[PDB]
This record gives structure tokens, C-alpha cells and sequence, in this order.
């Protein structure tokens, strides 16, 4: 087609995609649909000449739209990674419509930019920014994974110049075999890949009960250790794990890692975009012992999955992607984005209230952002139970994990448009299905 | 925002980017910006406030376009990694609102797009699964990804089929004799993939018209055999990214086949034009081929992360990218398909004429669809430098390679609305230029 045409389709195409965002309350989250169903709805070949605009919408409303998930309702309570927001779609129009810095001074120069943004937001240290400081600075990395191993072989190659320099006599394989990294018991997937592919040996630190780690725990692995003559090197502290809403004591640990040269890399999860927010910075308290900082703003920024962000303290030891920042910061403003987290956090604790009130469920974490770890009193057989029924009826959609030894359902409210409206009608259903399979439990 | 905002917003910016289509001539395709020229036109935090839509735009065309490399130009005459056409445009607003990376659609579409893409391509019934066959396609990320999962495939084919008849032999002893091939011209990807694979590559010699030979690659097996190694791979290319060569598929098949090497093929640029019957015969001795390639989103008009690839046994082997093809084939239809190939090859043999109607320029490889590679008689030398004025003029861009000895300067027409008088302006352009170079060989 050419640009007219495009002009008028294109402004159909905001107006259908529009619809989508606004009745998708009605939608179900998952397909109720099955594999086989579509290819006996569209022709064998492609159409020799072209199909009508209008027949092909209709097509997607009529045969795509059901064999669809649609991860993007208030009904979907888990972490969506692919999501994007209004101004994230403006801009993906933007990005795809232009296609090294030499290539893209204007891509490259933006990113330092909003780094710098992302940065004041939080109130990372000055050290962090990639002001021109000359010292420390930031760069958006496509995975958390990659950070993670950044970081690492960074800490690697700087703990064997250090113990080179003590005794030129060690060799660098000799170094490698004894060279230890830690993280919480709560640590991420991304944390034994890290190490895995970057050739050390990798050892969970007990976290005590709230799922922190503690130092106490954090010494005592120090200890024992230092002492079968391996080498602590690098540690990952989480601020708001994965599991629950965990947050590793940084005032504890981050003393510990300065005193015994452990390089501290802090994982902020997706949790690191709350520290925009005053009652959530002190969870943050400690980041001045750490060596570099990640988090993804995808979450709660509204921002593009495709950005993992990173800052280091030093500079040395170390796809359009900011201009899809740069129209979220600015279409939201910090204020925006502000009572953005701050209406889910509120949300959060209105299902909280929900479940204090039952006295069938139990809360097994503290509630500090949009998650709530929730359970029915009982055995994880009880909760599996649950959890299946749920996910059957295919109205909400709920993920678990395990905590300890426990089961547990979690409640996740990240959606753009949830409201309380939908945690009510979420929680009775539950309520119900609860209600059917405490009848079976005395089967 | 909210959704009645993105109406307004998604709409101008629908317009927004016709217009930058539109004027997209006027343009200078490589930007000329200074290294830090975009800081001073961003403030130093992000906005507490929203600003506006069109104090963001307004610095889309002050701030960013100037920073930009406008690859859909019709005067960058290289190839352009991405390929946006408008009803692409479409389905990413689409993709965009139905976050995909589970779903019946997702699957389902990709197999009944390759089927399609497939009947287009004329390609025998053994590489499509639609009467129960045990074939079919799978859409990848890039040629380059795809390359690699056919490596891999036909690694551990061998590595189970050599123990199978020898249960003492060990993966790491079998490894060590690995070899596969591909054509002196073959694209670097096939370099990376036997890399990540672990095994030997060999390049075998090209032809007088850069083709694998049946001559060439023989010598090459026996060669290889007679050191005790094991051939398992071979890569022939149709269309190289050098000159646009062919290897000759029907020659070098029926060998892979006797020696039990997987042979794949990759079309990347190329086999798109297999739509056309005039083009088809090139492709002649898939019959033959194990798993064959290509990069639509180059010359079929889908957006660039897109790489459609078929395997004879798919039991030997993220985005919704199937909606993007279905877009695009049902806007063009085949014969509007059919018809943006054409014009390219029509337009390359336009300026393939005028280079020729001229004796001081020689053609150096048969012109076979959209790619030029020309020359002005003489040294290399004469041709470095009229290259260094054409890229120094800013006006068009040509990217050149090596054939064999000689400096070749190559012209791809591709992009989505070079005419016929864009080829002109670029040829008068050339010719100054050129005789500008030769009163400087006068001196
Ligand atoms: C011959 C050949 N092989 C492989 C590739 C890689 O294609 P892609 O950019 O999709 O990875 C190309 C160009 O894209 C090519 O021309
Ligand atoms: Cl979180
Ligand atoms: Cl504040």
C-alpha cells in the first residue's frame, strides 16, 4: 500500500487495537479453544489477489482473537514479561517506522541520557551516573542474565589481579577452582546461570524468616569457606525476589562483602523501580557498598521488556530501546509513575485485607509491593488442589511457587488496567472454588 | 495514558510517520550529527509532570531525526536489515496490544503461514505438513539462528547415528572429526554456527561464476575422509551476499545425499524471487536438501525478524511472527508479491543497461535479480577512490566487496519505493563523480 492508505488503516488500526485495551475485561485470559481448530478456518493457499483491510480485522476478531491468550487483563494476576504500555506502542510505531553509534548517534546518546533519569529517580548514588562524572555510569542490558554475568566475570578478573599481585607465584586456573560466589536461597535462576557459564562454584546463603539474608547466615558460609581454602569473591544481594517480595538486608551485608573484598552486585528484580517512590527507598539503604545495581524497569515503569538497566561504581571495571524510555518517562512523569506503583501497592493490600479476613488462608510474607504470597491452611496437596481449579475454570489466572518446602499461590497485581472492582470479584471466586475443594479434602 | 488518549496520540502519530514516508527523499540518508549533540536538548531530569504530545513529536523531528541512519531511503542503495512495509506496520500495532512471547494461534498460524509460503514457492510437498506430511516449516529468529539449529540438528543426528553402530564411541571423541562446508562466498553466519557447534568448517572453492561445484566439493569430501575426518554439514547458498551467486544445488544435492551429509540450504536474500516462475529453476535440487532458509522480512516485505526455514523431518529438529506474514500476504496478495520483485530485478537491470550503454564501466557478475556489481575499467585504485567521493558526497551510498582480486562496487536495489527515476538521479550522480576520478588519473 501506499502512505494514504496507510494513513486510513493505520487510524483503523489505533481505533481496533484501542477497543481491545478497553473491553478487555470481557475477554477470557485463556483460549477456550483448541490445537487443530484454525487451519480448516483459512484457505489453503494465499489469496492470489489482495484480501480487503476490512476482511481481515474481521478475521481477527472472528478466528484469531479466540485461539489468543490475552495476558494483558485485569484477570491475568501474574507477571506479564511481554506487556507494553500506550506510550511504549506510540513509540514501537516511531521505532519501526526509522528501522553502532556511528549508525545511530541519536540511539546511542539518548541511552546515557535516560540512564541518567532512571538514576535521579531512584536516587542511586552520584557515583552511579553517567553524568559525565567520569566515574561509575550505567548501560541497558537485554536480559537481567547478561548483568548478572557483567558483574561477575567483572569481580573475577578483578579478584585474581588482586591475589596475582599478593603471590605472582598462584596461576589463574589455580585461583579459578577456589573462587566462591553467594546468593540467597531466593536468588534467581539468572544467578546459577551467571556462574555456571562464568566458571565458579555457586553456593546459596540460608535466608532467615522473611526470606532475607542476614549476615549471620552470610558470615557463617564465610567461615566455613574461607577455610576449606576456597576463595569468596563475588556475592549477589536480591532486593525483591522473584519467589516473594523478598528483600536481602543490604545494611548487613553489604558491610560484610566491603571488610572480606567480595564484590556486592545488587539484583534489584523488577522491585527497583519502586525505590521512585519515598516509603520504598529504604530498602534500598546499603547501595552505597555495592558495586553495581540491577533492575528491570519493565514492570512497574512501563517501559520495554527488551531493557534491563545497569550501573556499576566504577566505570573501569567494566534495538531503539531509549527512545521507547524516553516517551514513558515523559507521557507518565515521575508523578505518574509515582501513583502508578502506588496504586498497586494499595490494590495489593486491599486483596491482603481479603485474605486476614479468611480465616481458611494464611499470608505467608509480608506484603511490601504488588504481590501477595497467599495460601489455604492446610497441606500443599489442599493448595495444588486449588491452584488446579482456578486455572481449569480459566476466568483468573494465578502462578505458584514454593517457599521452603511450602506451596504457595501467588496473587499478582501488575496489570495497567486492574482496579478494585476486579480484586473483589478475583478473591470471591477463589472464595468459591476454596469452598468446593475444602468440601473434597473430607473425601 | 488511558485509551481514549492513545486514539488521539496513536492517530497523529500514524500520521507522523506517513509523513516521514512521504518525505523520506528529502532526507539525507546517513546522519551528519556531532558526538554529543543530544544532551544539550534533553533536560537533566525526567518531568515530574506529563508533557505533551506535541513537545514530544516536535523533538522527534528536532532532536532525533537528525541522529537517524534513514535506511528506507530510496537512495541507500545497500541492503536494509529491515524491510518495513506498511501492513507489516499494521500487525506490530497488533502484536504490540496481544503481548506474545502458550497459545493456539501462535502455533497453529506459523504452520498454515508456511504451508503457504511453501505452496508459493513451488517447494516439493516433502518440506509441507498439510496432508498429514512429516515435513513443515518453523519461522526463526534470523538466518543466522537458523543455520545454527540445522548445525546442531545434523550434529546430533551423526553423533547418534555413529553410536548407534559403535556404542564404545564417546560425543567427545566423535566431535573432534566433525567437518562441514560451505562456499568461499557463503555468509558469515555459517562461520559463527560451527563455532557455537564446536566442529571444523571448510570453505570449497567457487567456480568462474562464484558457484559450488560438484568438481570442487568431491575433492574436498575425499580430501577430508582421507584424514579420517567426518563430513555431517554442508551449506549451499542461492544468492551469495558477495555478487549474487548460485551454487549449484542439482550438482552438489545428489553428493550430500550418497555421503550422508545434511545438506541445507540458504536463500537469505534470495529466496524470496522462488515466488516467481522466472526465478524457480534456481532452486531446483531442494528435492535433495535437508532443511532449506530464507529472510523474507528482506524482500517479502515482512518487518525484519523473520526467517522461514522447512525441514524434510521435523522430529530431526519467541514473537507471533506468523501475523505478521498473514498481514502481508493477505494485503499484497501473491500477484502484488510477485509484482515488488519484479520491479527490483526490472530496476537492477535498468542501471545494469546504463552502465553498460557506457565504456568506461564493465559489469563483473551476471546481473541475476536487484543486485549490480559494476566497475570502471581500469585499476582497483580508480575504484576505491570513486567509492570514496560517492560515500563522501552524502548524496547516495554503496557498500563494496572483493571478487576473487578485483574491487567491485555493488548497487542493491531494495527498498520499498525505489522507482525507476531514483536509478537515473543515481546514475548521473555516479558518472560526475567518475569523471571527476578520471581527469584525477589524467594527473
Ligand atoms: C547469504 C546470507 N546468509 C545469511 C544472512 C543473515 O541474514 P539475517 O540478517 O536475517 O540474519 C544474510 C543476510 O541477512 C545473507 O545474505
Ligand atoms: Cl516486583
Ligand atoms: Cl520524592
Amino acid at each position: 500500500m501506499n502512505a494514504s492508505e496507510f494513513r486510513r488503516r493505520g487510524k483503523e488500526m489505533v481505533d481496533y487495537v484501542a477497543n481491545y485495551m478497553e473491553g478487555i475485561e470481557g475477554r477470557q485470559v485463556y483460549p477456550d479453544v483448541e490445537p487443530g481448530y484454525l487451519r480448516p478456518l483459512i484457505p489453503a493457499a494465499a489469496p492470489q489477489e489482495p484480501d480487503t483491510f476490512e476482511d481481515i480485522i474481521n478475521d481477527v476478531e472472528k478466528i484469531i482473537m479466540p485461539g489468543v491468550t490475552h495476558w494483558h487483563s485485569p484477570y491475568f494476576f501474574a507477571y506479564f514479561p511481554t506487556a507494553s504500555s500506550y506510550p511504549a506502542m506510540l513509540a514501537d510505531m516511531l521505532c519501526g517506522a526509522i528501522g553502532s553509534w556511528a549508525a545511530s548517534p541519536a540511539c546511542t546518546e539518548l541511552e546515557t541520557v535516560m540512564m541518567d533519569w532512571l538514576g535521579k529517580m531512584l536516587e542511586l548514588p552520584k557515583a552511579f551516573l553517567n553524568e559525565k562524572a567520569g566515574e561509575g555510569g550505567g548501560v541497558i542490558q537485554g536480559s537481567a542474565s547478561e548483568a548478572t554475568l557483567v558483574a561477575l566475570l567483572a569481580a573475577r578478573t578483578k579478584v585474581i589481579h588482586r591475589l596475582q599481585a599478593a603471590s605472582p607465584e598462584l596461576t589463574q586456573a589455580a585461583i579459578m577452582e577456589k573462587l566462591v560466589a553467594y546468593s540467597s536461597d531466593q536468588a534467581h535462576s539468572s544467578v546459577e546461570r551467571a556462574g555456571l557459564i562464568g566458571g565458579v562454584k555457586l553456593k546459596a546463603i540460608p535466608s532467615d524468616g522473611n526470606f532475607a539474608m542476614r549476615a549471620s547466615a552470610l558470615q557463617e558460609a564465610l567461615e566455613r569457606d574461607k577455610a576449606a581454602g576456597l576463595i569468596p569473591f563475588f556475592m549477589v544481594a536480591t532486593l525483591g525476589t522473584t519467589t516473594c517480595c523478598s528483600f536481602d538486608n543490604l545494611l548487613e551485608v553489604g558491610p560484610i562483602c566491603n571488610k572480606e573484598d567480595i564484590w556486592l552486585h545488587v539484583d534489584a528484580a523488577y522491585a527497583g523501580s519502586a525505590f521512585i517512590c519515598p516509603e520504598f527507598r529504604h530498602l534500598l539503604n546499603g547501595v552505597e557498598f555495592a558495586d553495581s545495581f540491577n533492575f528491570n524497569p519493565h514492570k512497574w515503569l512501563l517501559v520495554n521488556f527488551d531493557c534491563s538497566a545497569m550501573w556499576v561504581k566504577k566505570r573501569t571495571d567494566l534495538r531503539f530501546r531509549s527512545l521507547k524510555m524516553w516517551f514513558v518517562f515523559r507521557m507518565y512523569g515521575v508523578k505518574g509513575l509515582q501513583a502508578y506503583i502506588r496504586k498497586h501497592v494499595q490494590l495489593s493490600h486491599e486483596f491482603e485485607s481479603l485474605v486476614r479476613q479468611d480465616p481458611r488462608f494464611e499470608i505467608c510474607v509480608e506484603v511490601i509491593l504488588g504481590l501477595v504470597c497467599f495460601r489455604l491452611k492446610g497441606s500443599n496437596k489442599v493448595n495444588e488442589a486449588l491452584l488446579q481449579r482456578i486455572n481449569s475454570a480459566k476466568k483468573i489466572h494465578l502462578v505458584p511457587c514454593h517457599l521452603r518446602d511450602k506451596f504457595v499461590l501467588r496473587f499478582a497485581i501488575c496489570s495497567r488496567t486492574v482496579e478494585s472492582a476486579h480484586v473483589q470479584r478475583a478473591w470471591e471466586h477463589i472464595k468459591e472454588l476454596a469452598a468446593d475443594v475444602l468440601r473434597a479434602e473430607r473425601e
